[PDB]
């Protein structure tokens, strides 16, 4: 006979629930589906069982999960109790209005208590913020002497790294929706204020409209569904908008359109948001949140990333599952172009903008589902003919591929292959020579770079992931991520040669993904 | 659970959602989707349960004189549907569903394209000074000539028919009734009829037309109450276009709310845009339709409760009533955004769509009566040359009593008028106030009014007549006034010579039941008021 499963009082039960989606929802899903971390339906905890739960919730696990008991974040009374609750019936994610954001908003250090320039001696154009995934923690490593200037707690589940226009502000945000926002000028930088504002998010971005620098701060969660506008000192939350409607092909109400890449304006002050599953792009206008103005553009279903092209006019986003790039003029704002990558899944990032010999501007994209990389031209008034249009497509070193790269000041287009199965494979990049390119048909040629073999690592499974660039466009860095128990590292190459120039190691440095310099970041320079 | 001691006849899984259909189509338009009621009782397991089976089975079979259509002896619902019902109402209340594009164009109909339409008018009547008054419970509404006073024509609509609204020409008339039955008819038939129709949800209040220079006859829109939304239509198919969710953050609290309600719609003549009112959220929306893909709208923070409203006499400035709270709200249309929000000292205000006048001590002010009191409340509506007194409340007066639902003026008249429909004595009720404009001092005194025995004038002696909302004709000489009567009873319609303020024409007919609102054609198409 199965076990029996325990009756929880209303108190116990509602302080379970909020621990819930407070604390585990951002791993977990709000409807306990499963996202980084493993599904927690009762068709599979029940067969797992009571002790099993326990275990995992008291000493957490090396591949992600928090020590909950053991770390003492939580009581030996409340993991039991979340053992119990995880057996029941998943609970209605809940709202999370402008009371909730207010009540976990808090401000360590006033404005008023803040330095009035630079205090430290770091070169703070030329860092790079590094998320290190199971740690809760971002790396700030100084840009020229390779060496960790300091590694700030975060919270579990960090995401990604965004900076003000200013270049002081440094923003994190997490998978839970727990913001982070650290002033760079401090002696000694660390968390000045910070807020929550879902249950689950992936991104923030900052004002960059000129004229707007550091005045505001966005961020968008997956649930519920709704982005809101924060001070770009304080973060106090001033605007709250729910992102629920109507999908733009079929106009069926949809109950939950998560919001996904987030940028900012340079041409008007306004933030350009992504809504997933509606297919809604919205240029916010920040300049009055009380008569607020808005465009909300029909696209394509299923936005997730995109970048800006190289004028910073226009805005270029990926409806994955569709293989399609939506074109918006963030002028006029209207959209402008949607068209087919000839590729399965294209997943940008910010994408990388370059002039390719005889096409003119283009913005390119790798895909997840093949090892095809495709441009499209970005100017209609030099290139009318090639504007938003696919110019060429060739391959890469395989399927899987997560982030292309290239910069200004060099002539190399960098492409991973994170997800591919081949280890050989999803531990190099495949590098092109831009200058080299034709566009008479034949497929571009591409050196591949031994990055993970360059660092010196073969146990585990380590992926290479996301090139990003330091401020002068000279050298390019490449994450190798391994197991939190395993050993991972940092490889910078020299783009002038395209050899090993530094290999980053440290018993912190635990599973880094993403890599954001401050310089390249607040300027959008990609 | 049907054979346990409170178990009811339960109904098969295909049977209960025929019955739901039937409700949602059919019902809600009164009853509320929630079965809470509206116009109608409120139908919840509760009281249905007491009423029994054998009672809701005959009730939807015979109706009532109150406004219950006799769905049975009518042919409307089979005599099996009928004990669908009457089981449905017993069981717990259905989740109210959506309804989006797809269940619109189900519903949408085009009798008459387009291109098949006269292209000049082909009958002989003076449409401007046409009266479109509303049949609440025959499900109709009466075309009414403003000059010979005859009655042009009675067109069917729906059960639950609310309101009339004109295109900007003045060609297409728009009615839409409480279950979001919207119909389009051409006035320039040899027998105007309806040349499109469409639904555009469960329950419904508000319709309007496109009244920026330049946009006649291209949209129309509609607002729900549920679902929570709004649709652009096209103006001349009635083919659904854009449909908006109202659902979204209260602008107080910031805090999600599910059920917006859309109330009362009117039409910026500054910008080519709609003015939406949100009740809930307390959120006016200016939605500019010049682009339905790249959809610009300024969502405006004001006050909940927000339900009707107008604009004043230059038609730049919305001046609605956040009625639970006894404010109003101004909105400016030209810059977009929030201008003030003042209490007017009274107890809910319901101005329908106001009162412009010029006040010979004030200025240009806009004037509203209430529905919890007998005051009468003034707004200055001219920043320009009166900015110490534009946005304030200049006086407060008394009127015939409360209860009172509409006030109404026009330019080429001096007095204002103002009725008490929902006042409990039937002398207060079956009266109207007139105030002479022209001796109005401001100095603090209560101006004095000549009261009109309209009820008496219309000769009525049979149920509880009421009488309600003035309109007037387009040259602005005659003022008419409903008196509404029970169904089976006898109603009629009261013609007022402004300038002398006497009685000059009393209009009734056998057809003529329950009539309501009226609307004439040239003041509706134009905003005069
Ligand atoms: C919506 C979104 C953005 C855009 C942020 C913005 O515009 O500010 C984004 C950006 C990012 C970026 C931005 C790169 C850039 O150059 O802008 C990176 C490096 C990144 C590394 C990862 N992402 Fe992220 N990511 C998600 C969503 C997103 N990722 C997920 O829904 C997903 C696929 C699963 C999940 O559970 O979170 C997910 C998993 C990952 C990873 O497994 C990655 C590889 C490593 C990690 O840290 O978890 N995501
Ligand atoms: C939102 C709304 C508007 C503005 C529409 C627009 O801007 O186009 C309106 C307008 C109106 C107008 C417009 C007058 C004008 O000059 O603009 C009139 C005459 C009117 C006669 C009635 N209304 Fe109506 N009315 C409601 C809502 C509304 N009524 C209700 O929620 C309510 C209070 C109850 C109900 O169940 O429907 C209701 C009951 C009534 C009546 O009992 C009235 C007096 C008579 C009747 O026929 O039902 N309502
Ligand atoms: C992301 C940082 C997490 C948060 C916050 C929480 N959990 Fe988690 N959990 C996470 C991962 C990546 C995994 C899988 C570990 C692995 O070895 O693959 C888990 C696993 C669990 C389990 C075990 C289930 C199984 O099928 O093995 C449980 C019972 C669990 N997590 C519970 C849990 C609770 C209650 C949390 C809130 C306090 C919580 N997790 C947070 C990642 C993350
Ligand atoms: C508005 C035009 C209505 C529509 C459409 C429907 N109903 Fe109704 N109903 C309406 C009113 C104004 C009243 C009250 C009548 C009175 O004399 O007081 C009613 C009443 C009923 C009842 C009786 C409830 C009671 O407490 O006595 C029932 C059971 C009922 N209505 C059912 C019903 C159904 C099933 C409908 C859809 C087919 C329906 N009504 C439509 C107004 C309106």
């Amino acid at each position: 006979a199965p076990e029996g499963v325990s009756a929880l009082s209303d108190a116990q039960y509602n302080e379970a629930n909020k621990i819930y989606f407070e604390r585990c929802a951002g791993c977990h899903g709000v409807l306990r589906k499963g996202a980084t971390g493993k599904a927690l339906t009762p068709d599979l905890t029940r067969d797992l069982g009571f002790d099993y739960l326990q275990s995992f919730i008291t000493y957490g696990s090396p591949a992600g999960m928090p020590n909950w008991g053991t770390s003492g974040e939580l009581s030996a009374e409340q993991v039991d109790l979340m053992a119990n609750y995880l057996l029941l019936d998943p609970a209605a994610p809940p709202e999370f209005g402008m009371k909730e954001m207010r009540e976990s908003w808090k401000v360590h250090v006033a404005p008023e208590d803040r330095p009035t320039q630079q205090e430290n001696d770091w070169d703070l154009e030329n860092l790079f913020s590094v998320t290190l995934r199971d740690a809760g923690q971002i790396a700030l490593i100084d840009g020229a002497t390779y060496e960790i200037k300091s590694v700030l707690d975060t919270g579990y589940a960090v995401h990604i790294s965004r900076l003000s226009a200013s270049g002081r502000y440094l923003f994190v945000i997490g998978r839970d929706g727990k913001v982070n926002m650290i002033d760079l000028w401090m002696k000694e930088p660390t968390t000045v204020a910070e807020i929550k504002i879902g249950s689950e998010a992936r991104s923030i971005e900052t004002s960059k409209m000129e004229g707007w620098e550091d005045k505001y701060a966005i961020a968008g969660a997956y649930w519920p569904p709704q982005y809101v506008i924060m001070d770009g000192e304080t973060l106090e939350p001033k605007k709250i908008q729910s992102t629920r409607g109507m999908t733009y092909d079929e106009q069926e109400y949809h109950p939950e359109p998560r919001v996904a890449a987030i940028l900012a304006s340079h041409y008007r002050p306004e933030f350009i948001v992504n809504v997933k599953e509606t297919g809604k792009i919205l240029l916010v206008d920040y300049t009055d949140l009380d008569n607020l103005k808005t465009t909300e553009i029909s696209a394509e279903r299923f936005l997730h990333d995109g970048g800006l092209d190289g004028s910073h006019r226009y805005f270029i986003t990926a409806a994955n599952a569709r293989n399609k790039l939506v074109v918006i003029d963030t002028k006029e704002g209207k959209l402008v172009a949607i068209e087919d990558t000839g590729g399965q899944t294209p997943h940008p990032g910010r994408g990388a903008n370059f002039v390719h010999p005889t096409f003119g501007p283009v913005w390119a994209t790798s895909h997840m589902g093949d090892d095809s990389v495709a441009l499209i031209g970005t100017d209609p008034e030099g290139h009318p003919d090639n504007a938003w249009k696919i110019l060429d497509s060739f391959p890469a070193l395989g399927g899987g591929s997560l982030f292309i790269k290239t910069h200004p000041n060099s002539q190399y287009l960098y492409v991973d292959a994170t997800l591919n199965p081949e280890a050989e494979i999803s531990g190099s990049v495949a590098v092109f020579d831009i200058k080299a390119m034709t566009g008479d048909g034949s497929d571009p040629e591409f050196k591949t770079l031994p990055i993970a073999e360059w660092a010196g690592i073969t146990e585990g499974q380590p992926r290479v992931v996301q090139g990003e660039f330091n401020k002068d466009g000279t050298e390019v860095w490449f994450s190798v991520w391994n197991g939190k128990d395993q050993e991972s590292a940092l490889v910078v190459v020299d783009d002038k040669t395209l050899e090993l120039k530094h290999v980053i190691k440290d018993e912190r440095l635990v599973t880094p993904t993403g890599k954001f310099n401050v310089y390249n970041t607040m300027t959008d320079t990609y």
